[PDB]
């Protein structure tokens, strides 16, 4: 643990906190919440404040069960920004059901369940170093944004001089301040793009962080007439946003992916982890890469692997010893992290627990080589449509495991409407060809 | 020395800075960086920070090139102006591959070679005392530039009062305070333009305030509601901006280009030394002139000449200890480093093989005709940065001077800006001949 229930109060009555605000999330991923004054803290810790959890059912929640806020003390956040009458301190809660059980349908808990799977198969946890990016663009006069992005910076370049808006080093100045452990941030290849590399950590306590910073980001970015959007392809023909994720398997609180002996260096369990993803990539991507947007950024665009290579899949970075990880470059900010996490934890299980290979490393070829030249070998191609993702998905067996029951039905439910609206659509695109050529 | 790891550690305390810039330059001269909390200056110091190394190979990068990052702690700087939850520092720093070698395609780290070379043949020094000219534009309400000129001054003029803007005033005030050490400044020959000499420098610590100057005003600038633009010919009809170099080799203390008791006092030394950057002006036009812009601005005889109009190299009056060949060609759009480099190289390549250097200039060149070209010393630069490419890619030592490396994509780099400007259809074009064809 970290902090205690006296030390909470002690805390909230010395620094003066007069608006708790528990939050949860959704199976979208959206930042839910539930605000109560600073008076009834007591039933809030007790476990006792109830709410419509019919909400984390996304768009889709027809009738009204009623479920508890279990907030978890290691996670009380006292944000900088003040109100008039008082600060506002925070609390991420897990839901449970009236029988004091975890409620099967939250995102939290599907991940501490598969954190319990890791663990049954001797492992002390699953570190995650997320490096998401994010588009800043302007306000109108009004108050809506529009597709001004606030900067014509280039990648790694030195965005707006601290003489100015520079919302990006403020976001850090403030994230730190307030308990993150960034290791660094730049500008990212699009104009007016970010990103913000983040230390490593459990990953339930990682997905928290993910949730808590597009929260800062989105307010601090505000306070500078902009929007902030994790939104993968803003704009057609220019870059989009990722959200690369940093994994590796400790046991015994030794990193089981390394190996001061074996080639690469690559423990045994690092390889089998790895092809086990491979196998369940082009499945777990409906899940890792959500909206129908998500796939405008899929032209990784190759299911491949290696030291280094153009667009692959997955990454080992040159980092040894303790560092010894493996990223999924596929990942967007748009994925729910408690999902994309629990989807990518099995998919390496699953080839650990049942010991797997995938081909030699990719060389030097993937862009170049043709399609049909990538079908002659390992080399397979991700879903580019969010309906053929789903597809994929439903029939995966490890991922439906992975989500249960409520998960699974819910998602691939709604994740279906989002696409039937999309499809059903008459978008101008359509008009600009056909309206006239036919 | 000047600032032992403790001192830092030391300074970053007791100023409160809560923001570090590991900040570097690419091959294309942008200046860039990587920040960092000051809650990671020791990982840092360490040279323990990694960054997408391709960063440098600019717009043309394929694959992400796992490099490091080695801060140069005398290189520290504490930016006057304060973020809000503290200070923000930062160390211009070297490019490293994980097996702890010097990235060979970095700048930085490739004039620092070039100093190698011109330390095995004896040299102690190379400096320069840079002449940055700029302009200076308005804004709109959106906060984009324009052109509307600041001020309509002209040469040498009492730019705007010391009641309001002056911009370029306070620009010096701050690098005054940031620990330049400034000569002076005037007002170029057009409206808007500005110019700030720096008391000559050390081959790289030079080239470090050189960006680290061009920031400094592009930062005040808007400060002021201003846009700073060091782009070589922001306008047809106005004057073009240029970055004068004086160039001026060291041997065991002392200059080696002075000579009391020799004609005009210029060592051997000294001749080599302009005949080398004769030779090779022409081959280097393209780096020390990289935009494509940049030849809009030259239009130019290559030729030396202690005093006249527009010649591209010069010789200033004063001696001594000050004497020092000019290198008027260049313009504040070159990369510092590989403008050095590129011209330490022709420089050196003169010194170290002993060449005549043709009859200076006397009178105008202006009326210079192209058949006596081919005879006078009257070879004109390129006129493209085509041309400039082709010549550059011709010269063996200016390929030496940047390394396979460094070389292999600043061609490539600056082929395809050519290539783009060239399949491209401008207004000028449409305006000329959409009516009469
Ligand atoms: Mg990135
Ligand atoms: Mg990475
Ligand atoms: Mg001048
Ligand atoms: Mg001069």
């Amino acid at each position: 643990a970290k902090y205690t229930r006296e030390d909470i109060e002690k805390l909230v009555k010395e620094e003066n906190v007069k608006y708790i605000r528990l939050q949860f999330t959704d199976i979208l991923g959206t930042i839910k919440n539930v605000e109560i004054p600073v008076s009834q803290l007591g039933k809030a810790l007790d476990n006792k404040v109830m709410f419509d959890g019919s909400s984390i059912e996304g768009f889709v929640r027809i009738e009204e069960s009623d479920m508890y806020l279990y907030p978890d003390l290691n996670t009380f956040v006292i944000f900088p920004w003040t109100a008039e009458k008082g600060k506002v301190a925070r609390f991420i809660c897990d839901i449970y059901n009236p029988d004091g059980t975890p409620f099967e349908g939250d995102p939290r808990n599907n991940l501490k369940r598969i954190l319990k799977e890791m663990e049954d198969l001797g492992f002390s946890d699953f570190n995650l170093g997320p490096e998401p990016e994010f588009f800043l663009f302007k306000l109108d006069e009004k108050g809506e944004p529009t597709l001004e992005l606030n900067d014509k910076g280039g990648y790694f370049d030195l965005a707006p001089t601290d003489l100015g808006e520079n919302c990006r080093r403020d976001i850090v100045l403030e994230l730190e301040e307030m308990g993150f452990e960034i290791e660094a941030s730049h500008h990212e290849v699009a104009p007016g793009q970010h990103e913000i590399d983040f230390k490593y950590a459990g990953a339930v306590r990682s997905c928290d962080d993910i949730q808590t910073f597009k929260l800062v980001v989105k307010t601090i970015a505000r306070k500078h007439g902009l929007h902030a959007t994790f939104m993968p392809k803003p704009l057609f023909g220019v870059n989009g946003s990722g959200m690369h994720c940093n994994l590796s398997l400790f046991k015994n609180g030794v990193n089981a992916f390394f190996d001061e002996n074996a080639d690469l260096q690559l423990s045994e369990t690092a390889k089998h982890f790895i092809a086990g993803i491979v196998k369940h990539a082009t499945s777990f991507t409906a899940v890792t890469n959500p909206t129908v947007n998500s796939y405008k950024r899929l032209v990784p665009c190759y299911v491949a692997w290696s030291a280094q290579n153009r667009s692959p899949l997955i990454r080992i970075p040159a980092s040894r010893g303790i560092s010894t990880r493996v990223e999924v470059r596929s990942v967007d900010p748009a994925a729910n992290p408690y999902l994309a996490l629990s989807v990518l934890l099995a998919a390496g299980l699953d080839g650990i627990k049942n010991k797997l290979e995938a081909p030699a490393p990719i060389d030097r070829n993937i862009y170049v080589m043709s399609k049909e030249e990538r079908m002659e070998n390992g080399i397979v191609d991700l879903p580019a449509t969010l309906a053929e993702a789903l597809e994929e998905f439903k029939s995966n067996e490890v991922m439906v495991k992975a989500l249960g029951e409520h998960l699974f039905e819910h998602f691939i439910e709604a994740k279906e409407i989002e696409w039937d609206m999309f499809r059903t659509q008459v978008h101008p695109w359509e008009r600009e060809q056909y309206m006239s050529q036919y």
